[PDB]
């Protein structure tokens, strides 16, 4: 999940 959200950066 972390990667799924951190793609924003």
């Amino acid at each position: 999940l972390a990667a799924a959200l951190m793609q924003a950066l």
